[PDB]
């Protein structure tokens, strides 16, 4: 229904990540932490860097447990290495609950702290099959549902501000919303389209088509979920498999083919720029993911817009962006310029994913998001790679 407290509780953005305040220990330390739907550990800086302006000191916490075990997690986006323990934690923007759950308290790292994201730790929502170093480590959102009367579901709104924010201004600005245990009618319109959870591992889901401005792809449906297509606040981007990407680009290439763009731009590392409110959306298309409905042979779909792949950078009083599509030698990954659309629900207890339009998406006067259905779609577990 509505829970207002938890409204407008997320900072962040796209590029950056987006965060929520958490306390840990006793007295209560508070951090910004990095939410994470593409991991599962609850770990948090625990030593001095110089990317941290703060970190969690086990020494001042009465209620600290040491499980006297490390872990290290190397990436290829950051490798961190930490020491496992316990301790009581609270999200004071989120249910009035205090729960004891594992913290990986950082101790070394490599590329993983980012200069000026505002954050200092990541809260893995995902399930404890990619926990490391094994599933017996309960994830935060696991132990959250089993210490307390909190259902097991939570949703989010990530707000893409459609220009660039400065230090100042995305330290001041509402970034969106994260409702622990529960569905807030007033972040989106029209109707939420549930797609199952394939397995609980990431949040896996299964993509039955994919449209350029209504233009087929027309790949084999197995491509677009190879190896897996996952839901992950923690990519900025939507990344496709290769051979996905490579059609995608070269629809979106022929749908925008009144303006030449370098290839420095649709490889994601160059920045396009136009005068200030020239920006011309109406060139690029729209996006649609067809998904498995909830319902035998039915299917729905989420449409994107240029303002959600089309990140928003600051250069001069020109309008300048990053293309937000690139390729994944790891399956689709549905990231923050995906999120940015929809309000997006985690409903872990009846293994499935909603999607809605958000009320806060970025559009112009002539289009907007959608997510619409339903359509009749054949042997849809066909589209899903073994
Ligand atoms: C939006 C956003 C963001 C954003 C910004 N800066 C750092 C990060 C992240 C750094 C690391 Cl390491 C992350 C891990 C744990 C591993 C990974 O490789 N992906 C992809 C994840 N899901 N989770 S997210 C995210």
């Amino acid at each position: 229904g509505s829970f207002v407290e938890m409204v407008d509780n997320l900072r962040g953005k796209s590029g950056q990540g987006y965060y929520v305040e958490m306390t840990v220990g006793s007295p209560p330390q508070t951090l910004n932490i990095l939410v994470d739907t593409g991991s599962s550990n609850f770990a948090v800086g625990a030593a001095p860097h110089p990317f941290l302006h703060r970190y969690y000191q086990r020494q001042l916490s009465s209620t600290y447990r040491d499980l006297r075990k490390g872990v290290y997690v190397p990436y290829t986006q950051g490798k961190w290495e930490g020491e496992l323990g316990t301790d009581l934690v609270s999200i004071p923007h989120g249910p009035n609950v205090t729960v004891r759950a594992n913290i990986a308290a950082i101790t070394e790292s490599d590329k993983f702290f980012i200069n000026g994201s505002n954050w200092e730790g990541i809260l893995g929502l995902a399930y404890a099959e990619i926990a490391r170093p094994d599933d017996s480590l309960e994830p935060f959102f696991d132990s959250l549902v089993k210490q307390t009367h909190v259902p097991n579901l939570f949703s989010l709104q990530l707000c893409g501000a459609g220009f660039p924010l400065n230090q100042s201004e995305v330290l001041a600005s509402v970034g969106g919303s994260m409702i622990i245990g529960g569905i807030d009618h007033s972040l989106y319109t029209g109707s939420l389209w549930y797609t199952p959870i394939r397995r609980e591992w990431y949040y896996e889901v299964i993509i039955v088509r994919v449209e350029i401005n209504g233009q087929d792809l027309k790949m084999d449906c197995k491509e677009y979920n190879y190896d897996k297509s996952i839901v992950d606040s923690g990519t900025t981007n939507l990344r496709l498999p290769k051979k996905v990407f490579e059609a995608a680009v070269k629809s979106i290439k022929a749908a925008s083919s009144t303006e030449k763009f370098p290839d420095g731009f649709w490889l994601g590392e160059q920045l396009v720029c136009w005068q200030a409110g020239t920006t011309p959306w109406n060139i690029f298309p729209v996006i649609s993911l067809y998904l498995m409905g909830e319902v035998t042979n039915q299917s729905f779909r989420i449409t994107i817009l240029p303002q959600q792949y089309l990140r928003p950078v600051e250069d001069s009083q020109d309008d300048c962006y990053k293309f937000a599509i690139s390729q994944s030698s790891t399956g689709t990954v549905m990231g923050a310029v995906i999120m940015e659309g929809f309000y997006v629900v985690f409903d872990r207890a009846r293994k499935r994913i909603g999607f809605a339009v958000s009320a806060c998406h970025v559009h112009d006067e002539f289009r907007t998001a959608a997510v619409e259905g339903p359509f009749v779609t054949l042997d849809m577990e066909d589209c899903g790679y073994n």
